[PDB]
């Protein structure tokens, strides 16, 4: 009965709670013994590497890890290759050029976050009337997934000359911070009518601001991940859209990909699940 480790940067997020649950359903279905270990602060890279190497030391059958740093985990991954343990890079993608440099072959599973943001910004751009002033809420500075979604958004508003990015501030993926930041951003420009948030938590924090500010219906918010509560807000109209990243399908493919590599079959180096744009008429399905 093969023993697989899932090593996660956090569980404080609802999104990962969702992925962990889907992970355990796939584990049960495929008769896998599944070992979940979570890092303590979301941003502590060292401790997570700590965790990966432990699993190497325990000679676990496979490891699925959601990295904490695109580069820090490379020596970890090429230690796992030397211990002949297959290993799947989930969610956050390791630096390709850096991986190239060190002779490392590694396998990712996720989504195009650039595309996801492009698709997500584009929908809100259209929603606020191809016109207005937008403000971007970003994740923890540096993380690829966050910046990718930003670059994605930026490309999209660049297509609407009557939409101008007037505010961009990091809310670090936390609801409570995005409420603070959004409030301070809404006072700063009263001509803001649309809010792009790079995850579902900051979108929720951003909606609470506009409704606090008596601005419901007058500023439209987009999010990213597709968590239940975001989806509900989309139903009620409190949100314009979120992008369902399919976190269960992702980690399902991760576990499916580990198993193949345990049985010495080839997997793609990259696998991008196809995200869904979730707005009120696609909301009918959620
Ligand atoms: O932890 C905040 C976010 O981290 C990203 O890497 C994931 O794609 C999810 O959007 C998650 O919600």
């Amino acid at each position: 009965k093969p023993q697989i480790a899932l090593l996660m940067k956090t569980l404080s997020n609802e999104y990962f709670i969702s992925m962990r649950q889907g992970a355990e359903e796939t584990a049960k279905q495929k008769d896998i013994d599944l070992i979940v270990q979570v890092a303590e602060k979301e941003d502590s890279t060292e401790q997570l590497v700590g965790l990966v190497e432990n699993m190497i030391a325990k000679k676990v059958d496979a490891i699925i890890v959601t990295p904490n740093d695109s580069i820090a985990f490379i020596p970890a991954f090429q230690k796992a290759e030397k211990a002949g343990i297959p290993i799947i890079d989930l969610d956050v993608r390791l630096d390709a050029k850096a991986a190239e440099a060190a002779g490392l072959k590694f396998n990712y599973v996720g989504v195009d976050n650039f595309n996801g943001g492009y698709l997500e910004a584009k929908n809100l751009a259209e929603a606020i009337g191809k016109k207005g002033n937008v403000a971007i809420l970003e994740g923890i500075p540096g993380v690829d997934n966050g910046e990718q979604r930003k670059g994605g958004a930026l490309k999209a508003f660049a297509e609407y000359p009557d939409i101008k990015i007037v505010a961009s501030q990091s809310a670090n993926w936390e609801t409570e911070q995005a409420l603070n930041v959004t409030t301070n951003i809404l006072t700063a420009n009263p001509n803001i009518n649309g809010i792009f948030a790079a995850n579902d938590n900051m979108a929720i924090g951003a909606v609470t601001a506009v409704e606090n500010a008596g601005l419901a219906g007058k500023v439209l918010v987009s999010g990213y991940d597709g968590i239940p509560l975001a989806i509900e807000y989309v139903k009620q109209g409190k949100m314009q859209n979120t992008i369902d990243q399919l976190p269960k399908k992702q980690v399902a493919i991760a576990i499916e990909h580990a198993l193949k590599q345990i049985n010495k079959q080839e997997i793609p180096s990259v696998y991008y699940v196809d995200p869904v744009v979730v707005d009120k008429e696609q909301s009918k399905n959620y």
